[PDB]
């Protein structure tokens, strides 16, 4: 039972290690209850839940910044074109349980060897699955900080006002097999990944509306319009008119989404309320938030400073924080332009369609539409990952599903990694000398604490470019920094907090189309 | 259901835009256990046709002389029109709906 | 949009062809959508000479440099063969229903320019030509929806 | 044609390529040059016109 | 190069606005008259190590 | 003067951390549990000598 | 209070590792304190790292 | 694990054996911190200096 | 006789290839003559030389 937390490349795979170490409560006092909420002193009847928390937590790794420092991040994305996940390996050891006491002010915190803690892995998905949400809980990016485990609570089906139906699912999670471990024993677990296409770590060097020799003239021939009488006209596109060629393939399908301006206020309105301009879906007889929704391009070349979408983009806190409203200053903000070429940009609406039939007497009229959807011929591009964002995502296990690659990133799998849950057993304090047949509710107040080592092999596609010229890279750039005030980026502040200065995609490297 | 699919007592690690503010400056906003419809969320619900709602058991619901014909959905082919029914499958009714709503 | 090749009191006058056609956007700019994807042209008992204004592809006779030649000059295609899985291109005949009826408000529904695929269709590719392109590279992308070149081919 | 910006202006992503940076075989009168390839599998082209 | 820093390096990138293609052309590359251009002079020495 | 001397041996206390609130916060723990440590090092060395 | 106890933890650990591939800056070699006392009796505090 | 302190004259090659007690703190509180001084206080401007 | 110009990264050592096409002119009229300078035209005696 060693620490590691270290990277190894070779040739077409790599491997990462990482060591941390953990903190879990006692958590609901070893009750389960039930929790609803039925909307009124929140936002409305639109986040009405219904569900239950248990004694129970949980593991959870889903992020990249968990496998990958910033520098070996680095050397990712200048020298490779792709990456997809192969296997993955977890092993938690030194586990020890401590007890806690308090008389009159003073606490004392002893070391109990013979309590246990218990672990599963829910192999068979069976339980609620709760990863692949982008929330909070995950192993921190700086190896040295210690982090408290999660409660594990799950939804389920609801009626109104947040109440149980029929179908509504109650679990005991005592109900798995689990094995109890003492100071001394470990926990392993093994899994492999299902075969999954790499993601593209490129961006685009050509736009697919000028795919074509531009020296040349079709042999194909357009219709120009009518004459006077009516007559049909015919003209032959070149290099005049590159627009007008007759082409192959059309680009990605939109629903429009809202622009905002990050950087410059004089181009927003005032007073914008986002939850009345953003994208929803109905279900159910209420509404959600469709964010980030299929990626569009948020900016493109020419475009003004600080152009976004919004709720279109994703957004990262520099430091773990509480906060309800982060300050601008506190977040990184993505950008996502390196798909511009086969992905239009999201609030420009500008496709045209015929609206009406033509005869002689009525002209020809055509409008502008908020909402193309996928037609055959249509190509479209991912959105990116980051050292920030989410590794993988559980494809719901439905009759049918479309191009099954998760909106907010990374990879979608039928058989994701299974959740690692863990408690501490209870024990009881000291009985009455007389039998009672109730169920006993005092215990020894408890907490316990250990390490976890998680080990990743990736698979990786080097970059084969013939271009002449050199090509951007990611670099680190700033001018000076103050050691007393701030120190080194993508390290540790005056205060011992670790920050992560930007966001860093993997599109540095270009391919034409 | 797909909106749901949570841990409902956290927060997400992704920060919203909740708007702007009297001079135009973004606003950012963590969605939390008091909202969950506004979670950032990976996949979407099934696609539609809009298809029009009838009651069978109450006719207190349904208005009169409805033509059947002339309300339902429909598909053109060769110049000619034809019923496109059932359709692409849609919930028919939902926990909560008033009772034979179809 | 329809227009007719053969008869001209079909047509309307004046027609500005490029303000007429199918457009998408990308990068800021616009870009003819032409031919599209492939539409019915004509269908039987439709007016003779009936066709898509650039929905089909038209073809030389003889190689040539010219860029505005005439009707005589030309082989227009004609896609009739496809009529029983796809409809005419200018036909916008589906209907849906566009609001919530009770007693007291009437069921309304109504025309689309705009229907996209759904669960359950089918359709036919474009024909391909002795005058036309044999086959297409498909663009290096994460994804494609049925990626058969829309002029035609493979 | 590669990436542009406004104005049909180069931007960082353009790309120039040389192609006398491809390795290539110099012909003479006498000397022939021959390629072969292999076509991937596709579906038929539907030759047919629908009775139905 | 088998460095352990925790914190990214600096690196050689291409890096400008734009260009024009009338007079100027793709850095390192061909101009409007035929001629090729070495645009900026370029080192060896851009990852770094202690001493 | 050595290309290659003797390497750097480092060693610290595993931090212990301290008891948890029983409600989840996703902040870095601060509180720790106060410790030393203490031990015995032997070193050994071989030297070659000139009579 | 004023009183302070001392007691033993059998499960705690300590970490240690040597730097034979150079890595970390090397700050031996500069005549600093903190080297093994030359009487074999005393005990010694070992120094903090930096650089 | 025991203790030697001693050492053996062998011919041309001689062997030191010693053994010490060491004791070690928490240093900085687990914390890591960026040092720097900008000589002002101390010497001067010769004295700056900037690490972890 | 074919033409190459181009780069092959291996592990450890990298190849690389390159042709040209060069011209070569008769120099001299097929000459050779001995060359001097005195310096006094040019910078001065620290400039002058004697060769072929």
């Amino acid at each position: 039972g060693d620490w590691h937390c270290d990277t190894k490349w070779m040739g077409d795979h790599v491997i990462t290690k990482s060591t941390r170490t953990w903190v879990l409560p006692t958590y609901g006092n070893h009750l389960y209850g039930p929790i609803n909420f039925d909307g009124t002193t929140g936002s409305g009847a639109n986040a009405a839940y219904a569900g239950y928390k248990t004694p129970w937590g949980y593991f959870d790794f889903n992020r990249f910044h968990c496998h990958f420092s910033p520098r070996d991040w680095q050397r990712l994305i200048n020298n490779h074109t792709g990456i997809r996940p192969k296997g993955l390996k977890i092993k938690v050891f030194n586990v020890q349980v401590k007890e806690v006491t308090t008389q009159d002010s003073t606490k004392t915190i002893a070391n109990n060897l013979t309590s246990t803690v218990q672990i599963f892995a829910d192999e068979n998905y069976d339980l609620p699955y709760v990863l692949g949400s982008a929330t909070q809980g995950t192993f921190p990016p700086f190896p040295n900080d210690v982090f408290m485990l999660p409660q594990y609570a799950y939804c389920t089906l609801q009626g109104n006002s947040g109440k149980f139906v029929d179908r509504s699912a109650f679990y005991c999670l005592e109900y798995f097999p689990s094995q109890m471990l003492r100071t001394g024993n470990n926990f392993e677990f093994q899994f492999k990944f299902e075969e999954v296409p790499f993601h593209s770590g490129w961006a685009q060097s050509q736009s697919l509306d000028r795919l074509m020799n531009p020296l040349l003239d079709q042999y194909l021939i357009g219709d120009y319009g009518t004459d006077a009488s009516g007559n049909l006209i015919y003209h032959r596109a070149g290099p005049n008119d590159l627009n007008e060629f007759y082409k192959n393939w059309a680009p990605a399908p939109y629903e429009c989404i809202q622009n905002i301006n990050s950087s410059d206020n004089t181009k927003n309105a005032n007073s914008i309320n986002g939850s009345n301009s953003t994208n929803k879906w109905g279900l159910q007889g209420r509404q959600a938030w469709d964010a980030p929704g299929f990626v569009q391009a948020s900016t493109y070349e020419g475009a003004a400073a600080g152009q976004s979408l919004l709720n279109g983009v994703l957004t990262f806190d520099k430091s773990s924080a509480t906060t309800s409203s982060p300050a601008a200053t506190a977040v990184n903000r993505t950008i996502e332009d390196e798909i511009q070429g086969t992905n239009n940009f999201g609030n420009a609406r500008n496709n045209i369609v015929a609206i009406n039939q033509q005869t002689k007497g009525t002209n020809p009229t055509t409008g502008s539409t908020s909402q193309f959807e996928t037609m055959p011929g249509m190509v479209w591009s991912n959105r990116d990952i980051y050292l920030q964002g989410p590794i993988w995502a559980k494809i719901p296990n439905t009759d049918g599903h479309f191009h099954p690659s998760p909106r907010m990133g990374g990879f979608g799998l039928k058989h994701p990694p299974p959740m690692i849950l863990i408690k501490n057993t209870p024990v009881p304090a000291d009985p009455p000398t007389t039998f009672n047949p109730m169920p006993q509710t005092s215990f020894i107040t408890e907490y316990s604490t250990g390490q976890v080592t998680v080990e990743m092999l990736w698979e990786v596609q080097k970059e084969s470019s013939k271009r002449w010229n050199p090509e951007v890279q990611f670099t680190s750039n700033f001018g000076t920094s103050d050691p007393a005030v701030d120190g080194i980026p993508f390290g540790i502040n005056n205060l011992g907090t670790y920050v992560e200065s930007r966001p860093i995609g993997t599109r540095y490297i270009s391919k034409h189309l």
